[PDB]
């Protein structure tokens, strides 16, 4: 069997979807969409000059919709740290475009200098980055990368599926052209939506040029719906996931009530506490470089125990554990994103200690939970 | 302003989505997906030889995913009775294919003989039909069309967004290659999913040939998820709308409990009652030919009153009314599909009588409600 | 079998109860209780000098809690128009008190003069009235009764279970000492609570005297909880139905948003429309005197059809029908209270027409629904 | 301020109450009541000869309803270990009965021999016990008490509000005449109901004798409702909390799915783990005698820190902490009952360690969490 840990959704978020006479023209729907659109500007750090869109699907449909900005034979550079970086390449194989991929050593990340070198050597229409690579837990220093490449490339896109709402994101200040995410990860809402924030530059391409996009994923077709909503008007392109968007509006209400800076600090603390627990047990982290330890995903190397058995025996344990699928390592991953609290840190390390002791993975029993406690106490 | 009436969702359906620890690998999700896949075979009248898929989006994403069955320069005949027939052509303009469209007089439908004539004259890879054309309330005699064209064309696709779960559908008996619908219409569940049933012939194309499809809407990419689910296995292509699918499973449970034959009879009675009400008021129906009066949508011609004012004054009135957007007629539309009951028939005609009397549309006040009562009594 | 029609609850009301970490000391609970307490002053027409209480149970526990105001051998006059008036007497048999009951002819009501005559003849500590007698649909002219008896009696209590939130109620202006109701009737919330509004006179009895009350239903024990809540403080006597009270707060929000005067007008219109439908069918109303036709309950006399069969064949019909249990009449009752709309009037009469036609009760088929339409149109 | 920790309710339990067209005559309600009645026999260990009742209110209304079994001047012995034992005496002061109370030293419990001595010296109609005394966390050895007193007393009643569903209960085997609980404690459902299980002997009293009971709390009045439900019949005495009972049925489904023996073991393990944590910190438990350490409540003595500050700083910390209200001790209490898991044990001790360290209560920081881990590993 396959077992990937699901991001826990606050009941308030889910319950916001229980309105049984709401459609895409309902004032309640239009208001939730307009609210979510502003919520997206807020979590991504951008002013009204940046255009938000919320489309059906997820991170993957959002990624593919970037073809809305491309023309035949356009040159694309993908900076891929693993599975989800590689998905850009799989998507672009379906399109008449030219793709080059940079990859680092397993579990590492592509340095800003290496990207800079490549964009000076060849002219690229588009550069794709992955803010956090979910398969390895590695955060790319996207700000540093962009500072170096901004003047050599027409467009920069960042996959923030595992970062937005949890890691610092400054789409406008960093001059990103498309920052995208999904509803079900670090935002902690129900699945079904892709979310995008476009620069004025990307928006001009939409408004004035043709593209290689299909029909459903051409952001041009969704623009009138998004623009209409902010003016309090209903418009129809294709039926969106109405109740999932009601749920998203409620997630954004909770996000705005906590405050994004506070949200980020919470993810830093929880992740730091979890990592301190892992280290005190003598467990090795998958991410090669400490400065890249993402605050949403941590890969945990096992020397003796079978990762698959760790996952099988922790299914009903109130944790978010998932398989490690990189040939270079034997590991499982801990998801720690969304509504995650200090108690989730304690639980994750406790569940880990007890499971690994049972399976004979050499660990310093007791030391993990104590180290977690220490971190949580000290801040 | 734009106001389209929303299909009322049974609360039980919505409430089935309130499970806050479910992801695409959860056995609860896998079971709901497998159940919904079987439910789709059931409402469409097909055996295990036909392959169901449930994908993110809606009717439009389902329609576009038909490109999964096409090759460059393939010849397509679209039989379009209005807006949603025309959407096939709009979708196919994004693809390297050759499209011819047959259209009838406004509010009429393309006769089976006219389609037969065209497919004998020229060779077509694909013929696209719309079972019920939502913009006009016209039901295409799809069975009759197919009987005549089956031996002259490789593939037949039917858009059943406004028919499946309400009109008779026999995908297997009629030998349709793709029968498709959405979650939010005559099935009466929450929005966010497209649904497809493929013949063995269409499935062989998927399994053995390349196509002009993009990435997200290539049915090949969803097949392992659908096949896995029916064997009780989780598989990942892209995150689906997990909770919308939980809701869909519950809608299919209610559909199977009523029985599809009974469901169809209910839609026939409610629609017949509503139409009898309209006629007794002296109101003219948009559909030109009575044999094509769909049992999910009825267009109502106004001679004096402004359709927009009818819609504005019936917003909180517990009905499903929508604008008429065909230049050839001045009208509004009544949606009567999903969980619709005899009481909905009475309400719709009563709300119509009272609104039109207020606005001076010449009608036989009182006679509508009486005629509805008569029909509901006699069945 | 027994079949009593349930008051339909807005989903928003129910959904307000889905908070899974709320207890009697939670700020959310205290706020909902304080809100509901004010909501009770509002629907009953009283200033802050009147003391609201919300206790576990229903109308019956509220009625019994009136013993909190009594002493051994106190004299009580019950003005009983049927079953629920008679319940006062059944309750008081359990207590060392002296009870006299006035009853009118079946389906009539006790005139104000008849009560006045009795309270001048003997001295009574307490007079009990029923605002609307649910078993017959008869509204007592409580204002007129009180105007006549106020100076001759120490305490006046009014059972408003079937009136509060639907009929005009002015507890303060009319000088009532206890006005009581339940959560599940004309207020349209979930069952589980009795609700009481006490005059300063009744409150002084609580604060300064002993009583014959038991433990759970001694309003003295609940007072500190109610007083605490309005000061934003939690207090414990016995655990209340926490989530039912969350639901009640939401019902009061909806009531206050509509406005009580508007609520009353809606009940008048719906009831008048239903009665006009009944009359046009040639059906006789149970209430003997038109000025007493309650706007929450209407008894419908059948000359031929069996009331029990009317009820059996209308169970899934979206109506609120209940048995007639008074030996003097052959009838069923229509409940029309709470969130009831003009559409409910149309439905009730339509369901009645179709059911009675099937069962051979002589009626003027078609005429009922037309008369309802006319009433709803004319206001 | 007063802050008592709320028992966390599984969302599934709450969500079972979202049926908006259900009343006391609905077959859905009757089925939920019948199911809950059987569920009550199951959790209390009794065959069909024992009669369950579910009444509005809570533990307190259930306790008072025991007056249904009493006659004027009946002699009662209350075995009270604290607040909730003392509530028997407070209730009985409202009734013409003779009460004697046995009390132990603070935080201790009345030995079976001490009760035996008293019932042999004087003749008692009724002996009242508290299975777990919530105010001190002390479990009375009710089986041992009953074995000694059974032949000397007519009736034995046990308050199991904090024991039923968590501690071993054998109502039939131990020959208890009334075993009672509430919906919101160790059963973990929504508040609003009292629950009783009566012996054949107590039932004969109901069926054949008069009593000193009031009206609402006379178990005679509820019996036809309970008997009717198990024969699949609706009956009316007073409106029950319909949706709270739907929720209760769902709680009983979850209890029966786990199995009562397993439920008991879970409470033993979680409580043992929590206590091991407390001891390893050097914290003293309020219960004087280890054999009486209840598995639902533990009192924690503080030597230096203010209990009130512990409560104030742990409000949003996902725990169930409550004040200690016995003058003889300075303490707070930990609730660990219902759906409580091993993770709740870890969290409670961690939250305690971190809070007390902050407030300078002398503890062995780190040692609590380790001891909890050890216990959870070894079971
Ligand atoms: C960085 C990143 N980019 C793109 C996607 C694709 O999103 P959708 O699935 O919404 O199309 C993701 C999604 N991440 C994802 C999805 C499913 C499983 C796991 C796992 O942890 O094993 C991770 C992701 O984490
Ligand atoms: C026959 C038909 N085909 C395709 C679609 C597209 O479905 P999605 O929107 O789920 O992609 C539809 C949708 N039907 C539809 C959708 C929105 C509004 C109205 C209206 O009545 O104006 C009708 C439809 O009715
Ligand atoms: C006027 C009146 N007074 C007291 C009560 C008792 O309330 P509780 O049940 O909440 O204790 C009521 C309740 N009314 C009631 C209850 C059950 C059935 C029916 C029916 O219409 O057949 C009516 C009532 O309508
Ligand atoms: C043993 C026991 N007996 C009777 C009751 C009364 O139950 P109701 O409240 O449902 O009538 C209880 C209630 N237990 C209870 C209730 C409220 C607060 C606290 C606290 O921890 O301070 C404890 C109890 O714990
Ligand atoms: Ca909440
Ligand atoms: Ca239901
Ligand atoms: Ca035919
Ligand atoms: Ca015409
Ligand atoms: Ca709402
Ligand atoms: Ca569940
Ligand atoms: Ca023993
Ligand atoms: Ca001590």
């Amino acid at each position: 069997l396959l077992h990937v840990g699901p991001t826990t959704i606050k009941e308030d978020v889910l319950v916001a979807g229980l309105e049984n006479n709401v459609g895409f023209t309902s004032k309640e729907f239009v208001e939730a969409l307009a609210y979510s659109l502003k919520g997206l500007r807020y979590v991504m750090g951008a002013s009204k000059n940046y255009q938000p869109l919320i489309i059906p699907g997820g991170g993957t449909s959002a990624m593919e919709s970037v073809t809305s900005l491309l023309k035949p034979n356009d040159k694309i550079l993908v900076v891929s740290n693993g599975v989800f970086g590689d998905r850009w390449e799989q998507i672009f194989k379906r399109y008449p475009v030219n793709v080059k991929v940079l990859r680092p050593s397993p579990g590492d990340y592509v340095k800003p200098g290496e990207v800079e070198e490549e964009v000076r050597k060849s002219e690229y229409k588009l550069v794709a980055l992955t803010h956090v690579e979910t398969s390895t837990g590695v955060r790319e220093p996207v700000k540093d990368v962009i500072n170096k490449i901004r003047k050599y490339v027409e467009l920069i896109v960042v996959d923030g599926v595992s970062s937005v709402g949890a890691e610092e994101v400054k789409a406008e200040e960093w001059n990103v052209d498309v920052y995208l995410t999904a509803s079900q990860k670090a935002l902690g809402s129900a699945a079904g939506l892709g979310l995008l924030l476009l620069s004025p530059k990307a928006l001009s391409i939409l408004d004035s040029q043709n593209s290689i996009a299909g029909y459903y994923l051409d952001l041009r077709n969704w623009l009138p719906v998004m623009r209409g909503a902010e003016e309090g008007k209903a418009a129809y392109f294709a039926t969106p996931p109405v109740h999932v968007i009601l749920q998203l509006a409620e997630a954004f209400r909770l996000i705005e009530k906590e405050g994004i800076e506070n949200r980020i600090k919470r993810h830093t603390m929880v992740a730091s506490a979890i990592r301190a627990g892992l280290e005190a047990l003598g467990l090795e982290i998958v991410a090669r470089r400490p400065e890249s330890y993402s605050n949403t995903v941590t890969g945990v190397i096992l020397k003796v125990a079978d990762p698959q058995k760790v996952l099988a025996g922790t299914v009903n344990e109130g944790v978010e554990f998932a398989p490690g699928v990189h040939p270079a390592f034997k590991y499982f991953r801990i998801g720690h994103m969304g509504w995650v609290t200090p108690n989730d840190a304690i639980i994750a390390i406790s569940v880990i200690e007890r499971t690994l002791r049972k399976l004979g993975e050499p660990i310093r029993f007791g030391e993990g939970v104590k180290a977690v406690e220490e971190v949580l106490f000290s801040a």
